[PDB]
């Protein structure tokens, strides 16, 4: 499928443009993405610092006579806003950014507040408590007040997950994971399929740390198919049926990442590219909250509630 239907009736396409360091041709390659290669989902947030940019580019591709409400745009939310009173003006700026009335999707960007001034990594008592319930209720506020079409989380653990659905009187519409294969997180795919909530697939070609377009199992496949390595990444993503959001600053590349439709990987393929061990984990959020001196996180472990 090229979309997926989020629970409120919402069309999300399935492949979007990832816009995290993105840097100064951010403009052009999301009006190049959307016009020339057919993208109609845009990803990005607040902390990429690229938010002015995505907005120019948004608003080229309008101009050029594609509706906006077409077009899907994620934003999220940074953990210096994760206070009740700080959600309506954080999302507000990001509109403002954009230079957008709404946006699509904004998601928690990641479950833990930080200070303002926060350091990475973060010092003594600049890793504040999460105020879930509080915040979430402000995010649904911006729904309610028709500033955003759906919320959702990022960087979510089962154990966050079920506290969040006893209170949310909206539940989260998608949860967008770091997945590629190295990095399954079945466990929370199969959380999240349980409760009806789409997942998202960040670093979907595991990111440029652990790029996986030069990685043997996934050229062997590639070169069997005619595809690219990146194609062969980001089918196996839609595949597992999660939607996929790979970053290119390359024009080539954008137009290259979307030609995923009208072919398949081979089932025996599919299970050698889930077969590959899972500990390739790009994203374990240790610069942003992890201080093992004085806490409170003071590993990976205690950032995903020891759950991976
Ligand atoms: N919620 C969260 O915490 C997070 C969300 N995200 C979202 O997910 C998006 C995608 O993840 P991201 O980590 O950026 O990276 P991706 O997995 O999309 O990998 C991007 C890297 O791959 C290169 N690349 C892109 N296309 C190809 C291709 N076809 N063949 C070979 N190399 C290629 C890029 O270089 P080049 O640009 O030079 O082509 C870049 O180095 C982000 O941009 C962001 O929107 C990402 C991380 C965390």
């Amino acid at each position: 499928q090229d979309h997926f239907v989020l629970k409120s009736g919402h069309a999300m396409p399935a492949v979007g443009l990832g816009t995290w360091r993105a840097g100064s041709d951010t403009a052009h390659s999301v009006r190049t993405a959307i016009t020339e290669a057919g993208y109609r989902h845009v990803d990005t947030a607040a902390e990429y610092g690229v938010e002015k940019e995505v907005g120019k580019g948004l608003k080229a591709a309008m101009e050029a006579g594609i509706d906006r409400k077409d077009l899907f745009v994620t934003s999220k939310i940074w953990c210096t806003n994760l206070a009740p009173e700080r959600v309506r003006p954080a999302l507000e700026n990001t509109l403002k950014d954009l230079q957008l009335d709404y946006i699509d999707l904004y998601h928690i960007h990641w479950p833990f507040r930080l200070k303002d001034g926060a350091h990475m990594p973060p010092e003594a008592g600049e890793v504040l408590e999460f105020d879930m319930e509080g915040v979430w209720k402000e995010m649904e506020n911006l729904v309610k007040d028709g500033l955003v079409k759906d919320i959702g989380v990022c960087n979510y653990t089962v154990t966050k997950l079920n506290r969040l659905l006893r209170s949310a009187k909206i539940p989260p519409a998608v949860c967008q994971m770091e997945m590629h294969p190295g990095w399954k997180n079945d466990k929370i795919f199969e959380a999240c399929k349980k409760h009806g909530i789409h997942i998202t697939a960040y670093s979907p070609l595991g990111s440029s740390e652990k790029n996986l377009a030069h990685d043997p199992v996934v050229e062997k496949v590639a070169n069997k198919l005619n595809k690219t390595p990146g194609q062969v990444l980001i089918k196996w993503a839609l595949q597992r049926g999660t939607s996929v959001i790979p970053k290119s600053s390359k024009d080539e590349r954008i137009k290259e990442n979307i030609q995923v439709f009208g072919w398949e990987i081979p089932e025996e393929d599919f299970k050698v590219l889930c077969s590959i061990k899972d500990e390739k984990r790009v994203l374990t959020g240790e610069e942003l909250f992890v201080n093992k001196t004085h806490g409170p996180y003071r590993s990976a472990r205690d950032v995903w509630d020891h759950e991976n």
